[PDB]
């Protein structure tokens, strides 16, 4: 049996629909309980990773756990699990962990937050470092839909997007295959590509040219306060000013894992083409 924590999320619902059509018994924590829409299959169970507490009942008779990062409430995480003989933690960690200084960046910090703990903790563990998450390009949709400009921080800033059924499938692969125990996998996409080659992609599954223009740092920290804390935001504007005109590094990882090459940002922005058309 395996819980798959954030069974409704981008990553953790494609974990969860993977480990079905493999015939393993799945539950799927969720925060909200009442809605419908988990993936098939899945038993439901309400939980939250902020009140440890909650955790027993969704840890009973679980061998193995896919894990978000909630760094308020891994201690308590790691006692439920150990009582419950949780034999294998997979966790969705962030490639900044690998970074020099990362005990410095807020991102970096939060994921060692994790890590530290998990390593520490006498279960068997897998870590999954993602670089960008080619669904950063969701926050475009609303001026893709609209029309062909797009604005951007930094449009000349590099990025090695990773298509979030990559992830899944490494992840899968984590639970249900040897010789991934104490592995740390920093994941990339197959390319690294500038933000503004990300929307002319996105064009291209279009059938539309789709620009992008510069806009001031201020603007960038008002969009993305809307999603993240100040402290994130700060460091997310710091990394693409790093990567401004810098082309960054493309791993063969996902490859490694799973023997199957890293899906294309193309291939991504096709198969969310309905978010970008209006
Ligand atoms: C609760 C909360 O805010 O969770 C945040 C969550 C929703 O989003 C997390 C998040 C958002 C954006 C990114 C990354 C990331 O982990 C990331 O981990 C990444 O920083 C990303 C990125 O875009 C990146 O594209 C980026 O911003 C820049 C570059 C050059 C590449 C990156 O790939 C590096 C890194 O992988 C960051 C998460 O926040 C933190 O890690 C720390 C929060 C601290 C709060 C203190 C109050
Ligand atoms: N954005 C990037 O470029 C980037 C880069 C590297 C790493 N990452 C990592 O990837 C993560 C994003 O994954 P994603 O795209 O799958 O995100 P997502 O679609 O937003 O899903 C996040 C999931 O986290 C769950 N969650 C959050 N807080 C929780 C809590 N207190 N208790 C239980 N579950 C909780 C949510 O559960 P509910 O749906 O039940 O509320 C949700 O399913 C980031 O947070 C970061 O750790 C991101």
């Amino acid at each position: 049996k395996i819980l798959v924590t954030g069974a409704r999320g981008s990553i953790g619902s494609r974990v969860a629909g993977k480990l079905v059509e493999r015939g393993l018994p799945v539950r799927g924590g969720v925060r909200d309980l009442a809605a419908p829409g988990l993936p098939e299959g899945v038993e439901a169970v309400q939980a939250d990773l902020t009140r440890p507490e909650t955790l027993a009942r969704a840890l009973e008779g679980v061998d193995k756990v896919f894990l978000y990062t909630v760094p308020e409430g891994i201690a308590g995480f790691v006692d439920e699990a150990r009582a419950a003989g949780v034999r294998h933690v997979v966790l969705l960690s962030s490639i900044a962990v690998t970074w020099p200084d990362a005990d410095r960046d807020p991102i970096g910090r939060m994921h060692l937050a994790v890590e530290r703990p998990i390593e520490e903790s006498g279960l068997g563990w897998t870590f999954v470092r993602p670089e960008a998450l080619a669904t950063n390009a969701l926050g475009w949709a609303p001026e893709i839909r609209g029309g062909d400009m797009v604005r951007c921080a930094y449009p000349g800033a590099y990025t090695t997007p990773v298509h979030e059924e990559d992830i899944a499938d490494v992840v899968v692969a984590a639970l249900t295959t040897p010789g991934h125990r104490s592995a740390a996998y920093a994941l990339t996409g197959p390319e690294t590509l500038t933000q503004a080659e990300q929307v002319a992609l996105i064009g291209e599954a279009l059938g539309r040219a789709v620009r992008c223009e510069r806009m001031p740092e201020q603007e960038a920290r008002a969009v993305l306060e809307g999603l993240y804390p100040a402290e994130v935001v700060d460091a997310i504007l710091a990394g693409q000013a790093a990567r401004d005109g810098r082309p960054a590094e493309v791993l063969d990882t996902i490859r490694a894992v799973t023997g199957r090459p890293a899906r294309t940002f193309r291939e991504w922005a096709g198969d969310h083409v309905a978010a970008f058309r209006p």
